[PDB]
């Protein structure tokens, strides 16, 4: 895209503020930002806020979201589709033109770990170029295992293809499959979908802890066989809905856009790989690391 | 196949009649019928009854099916395998030769949304060429959410490959991935697996309704990440068995041949896309539309 | 690998012995062994014990495994990762050098049907070349349907690619997808992942029996749509954990490394194919047979 040549829009922080007991404002951007998805490999991503996947959104069950998208892309329209919400797609997930903003309001009625993504046609193109992310909706009544959890992180799986190549997006294997982690609490890492950061800077935990991961496989195209090496998931809540409760799973199958809350115990010090067990994808980047120490700091 | 050149056997209605409180007769054909799977693209499909996927079959839990296949294909044997039934495959799912009929009897003991398909070797060839469909077995005791459902439809996902090309069937990506809808009640649409009909003639619903979809991904080869844009599944019954009850799923993973009953509420007027969230497949056709109006008519 | 030319190390029996009420010794090898994966097609597999998938391991919930790997590979290190266990991957799943042994101890706290595999980088290479298998951990309190089961077998699905070809492993479709069966009781077959043995020597059962299969799809790369033709799964326990209990499934989606206990009734004499319903994979080998006779012997 000629108007994207040389464009690298600096990341912009997500803006969120609660405006009522059940109402939250969220403002994101759509912007074009260079991301190093593998060493030496820059992808001029189509993004929300200069991150791919985009910034984490967390709201409470029953919050209505008053969402503004500021489209900084000089030429391509963009939009926002939150899987969390009940909305009219043709009214509420509509395009915002370059250099314009749009505001849309819709409720997040359901707890869980939801994909969000750009909804502009061709949706595959917008997702594959980077416009994906997660919104977590916290259950009003929690999860039954909340009191057992010592630490928690968010992980997202996505693929990267040949740059803005619709044929490859439709018909080709992913060039990279990657994890990223998005911060829930101050000091948590906040990374983009790349093949290396969560290997070189593992997530941290302490021996004996029960870890919760909020996970989503945003695709665009692949399913995920999510597995933590050296442990078993004590409890899994499919899509993060507390009712969808499995126990003792070695691996959690996630459809494209599928989410889960998974919990597991790390019993010994060491480094625990986190993979999709579709090992072609793991080999192409989709291995993160959890470093478990006696203290929980590196 | 030389004997299929120029062959386009007009669709024949499914014939079904109840012959006892727990016994039903079904007669289908196997026939060769041109189907427009994408605009300008005719596939000379191997079909049941001139539809691909084939006609919907609905029976009650505990019905024994006395099934007749009339093979109108001039040269290729065909057969029928219902995933609903308990049967001896080597006695009851056997081939019916060209211009012959065969009758087989077997019980549908289990509620759900089952694939049916031709079972003639190579099965991949018979399925990929179009010989797939759904049989719904209605649970004797219903689903616990039956009283909440306002409207219901059947959707089927399938792929199309290069024409009768076993190498492509085995080793190639699908050229198209498509939805079709099969009528449950008079006035429901009844369509074939194509890239456009359910976009141009969306399924219809009314604002505020809870919609049930009986869905099956017949493949032949892909899994499906089934998602309705703008809503969340309130309730999901995997394979349509009432016991396999999930709640609040954004997306339902369906194996190849996998079924589900999914229910969701449409809260606002508009058009709601229905996708597999494996967006390569969506881009290659697998987007249907649900048009939600204040009245429920177009 | 030059040092593997001409190498065909004869299979070595798994060695296991109970050493305490909750402690078991297991000794395996890593070895290079020619396996006929399709007729006329020898794969010089990287294996545990000269089998691919490797030998079945069965332990009880709560057993600690004192595992020794004797690496007979003349040049490549190998390791063992049991999905059943809680272990430090970087201490307990570490490499054993050629002509050395290593012993590692870890508990199997969780019931189910777990993948095991070599964990040596690149893991994809070690798995794809054959270093995969299943460990079953028997639940202390059984499964609620135990008393209904008449007969049981273990089946494993795996893929085979072009020989030791990392590009193909990462980016190519599988050349073969196969089932094997591993013996639970004397007289059960014990086979390797190939396209033909379980067609030519079907598993055996008797009319009217309820069959349990312990299944795992070890991949490396594909998911599995596991289906038995002519029946429906009465009960399914995902990953073999008794809590993850589905009923009346036609087909069970297994992620890569995913396991299940599935149970079904065979009501009539005949031969019942067992497939992954991703029919490209079935066509490329992944069809096993269950021969059901009035007596249960051939
Ligand atoms: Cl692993
Ligand atoms: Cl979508
Ligand atoms: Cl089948
Ligand atoms: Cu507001
Ligand atoms: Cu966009
Ligand atoms: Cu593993
Ligand atoms: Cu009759
Ligand atoms: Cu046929
Ligand atoms: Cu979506
Ligand atoms: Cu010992
Ligand atoms: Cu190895
Ligand atoms: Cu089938
Ligand atoms: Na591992
Ligand atoms: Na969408
Ligand atoms: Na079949």
């Amino acid at each position: 895209i000629a108007a994207h040549k040389g464009v690298n829009q600096a990341p912009v922080p997500l803006k969120m503020e609660r405006v009522g007991p059940h109402d939250v404002h969220i403002e994101m951007t759509a912007q074009i930002t260079d991301i190093e998805i593998d060493k030496g490999k820059i992808y001029k991503a189509w993004t929300f806020n200069g991150q791919a996947p985009g910034p984490l959104v967390v709201v409470n069950e029953g919050d209505t979201i008053h969402f503004t998208l500021k489209n900084m892309d000089p030429v391509v329209p963009h939009s926002m589709d939150f899987h969390a919400v009940h909305a009219s797609p043709s009214k509420d997930f509509i395009d915002v033109m370059p250099n314009k903003s749009g505001t849309f309001t819709y409720p997040a009625n359901k707890p869980g770990v939801f994909m969000y993504h750009c909804g502009t046609k061709p949706v595959l193109q917008h997702i594959a170029n980077g416009m994906h992310g997660v919104i977590i909706v916290k259950p009003k009544n929690g999860y039954p295992t909340d009191k057992e959890v010592d630490r928690e992180y968010v992980l997202i799986q996505n693929e990267w293809y040949k740059y803005n190549d619709m044929n490859d997006f439709q018909n080709g294997v992913p060039s990279y499959v990657v994890f990223s982690s998005k911060a829930l609490k101050p000091g948590d890492p906040n990374t983009n979908g790349d093949t290396f950061t969560l290997k070189e800077k593992p997530l941290l935990a302490k021996v004996g802890e029960k870890i919760r991961l909020y996970i989503n496989n945003v695709g665009p195209n692949e399913v995920s066989s999510f597995h933590v090496v050296g442990t078993v998931f004590d409890d899994v809540y499919l899509d993060g809905n507390p009712n969808n409760h499995l126990q003792g799973m070695q691996t959690v199958m996630l459809p494209a856009s599928g989410g889960a809350v998974v919990e597991f115990t790390v019993t010994r010090p060491g480094t625990y790989p986190i993979v999709t067990h579709q090992f072609n994808h793991a080999q192409k980047g989709a291995v993160a690391m959890l470093k478990v120490t006696e203290t929980g700091e590196d």
